[PDB]
């Protein structure tokens, strides 16, 4: 569609400005932007195909990168096309993610997980929206960023949760219990924050706490 | 056995998730090289579940990543370097074991010496990984191991195509594509430099991406 085309002529632009360029790591700087653009390009295809409430905010993200993607073809400044399409990037990540979060709801029976996940997507809802507003893509790159994190928290719940109703052994049963009802503390806390460098300590707090949990209920 | 790296990983968590509070936009800075490590480990533990030939390589990457956890812990934005180094040497050794499931259930003799041929190229950059000072210069190297892994996959996937469509039309492009990528690929290994090996890499993608684009 409109982004293929695009990419293309960005990743020809850029392989270009390669060639003239003469110096050492600039041009390896030229290559990985064109690098990581067709691979967001093969991102882009694969998750165009695979609750209205999880498409809508689908249109949003893919918007959101058709934005990013036009700016960064009226920009000429590489590092700025650099910033752009690691937001654009990360932006595909996060629409990635909310798809895997739509299927880990649809095979969840605890009503916990699904009154967790209506938490988190408002918060993520309330990211994105902020994020469509900005201005500047560090400010944007941020707050998907937290809705990035947000997103893989919400799968480490779940992924608990799992743990916690098939463990066999009391003491992990009720470690990760405690696990989960921090994180849910987290999850309000970061709720009732608005700062965002707020909400990406409590959620770093929070896996701290799940992957201490996971490292020891390893399989070895 | 080897999750010592856990130790060291949270160990540099908390050590900066303590500078993050005794500290405007610098918090959060500090914040994402934490979320980089406790994604670095969460790559641990998805490499601890899933062919001597990949448990050498995978050695190897460890010992790697281990180099440059522990010069991260023996320095003072400088981490952030190093973490995404070790993330893009983790991904590296995903994409081995993803390459040898498939290199395993392959038996088309042309894709098998393709396959020879650009992980010669990955332990040449490998060894250039292992042996270089500047964690700048192991990243270029292990970008272009990562990108080079990605190639392969997809002319694994481009013969599949050539070898299971119905069209003609569709089947003979797809040869010529196959055609033009090994001769990218063999250009790619005459040439040293990781810039240039790039280059002929993203060449070769953008012939092997505008077909796959374009069969519906």
């Amino acid at each position: 569609d409109e982004l293929w085309k695009r990419v293309k002529k960005l990743v020809t632009e850029l392989l270009e400005q390669a060639e003239r360029a003469g110096d050492p790591e600039e041009i390896f700087k030229l290559l990985e932007v064109a690098q990581q653009l067709l691979w967001l390009a093969e991102m882009f295809l694969r998750l165009a195909a695979i609750d209205p409430e999880i498409q809508e905010l689908a249109e949003r993200v893919l918007r959101l990168i058709k934005r990013l993607l036009e700016e960064a073809e009226r920009a000429g400044d590489p590092r700025r096309i650099k910033e752009l399409v690691e937001v654009a990037l990360a932006l595909a990540k996060l629409l990635e993610m909310f798809y895997r979060l739509k299927e880990i709801q649809e095979r969840a029976t605890d009503p916990e997980i699904q009154e967790l996940a209506e938490r988190v997507l408002r918060l993520i809802k309330k990211l994105l929206k902020a994020a469509e507003e900005a201005g500047d893509p560090r400010k944007i790159y941020k707050l998907v960023f937290v809705a990035l994190v947000l997103l893989h928290l919400l799968q480490t719940f779940y992924r608990l949760k799992e743990i916690q109703e098939k463990a066999t052994d009391p003491e992990i049963q009720r470690k990760a219990q405690e696990v989960l009802e921090k994180i849910k503390r987290l999850l309000e806390a970061a709720e009732r924050a608005g700062d965002p460098a707020k909400i990406l300590l409590y959620v770093i707090r929070a896996q701290l706490l799940a992957m201490e949990l996971k490292f020891a209920y390893r399989k070895r």
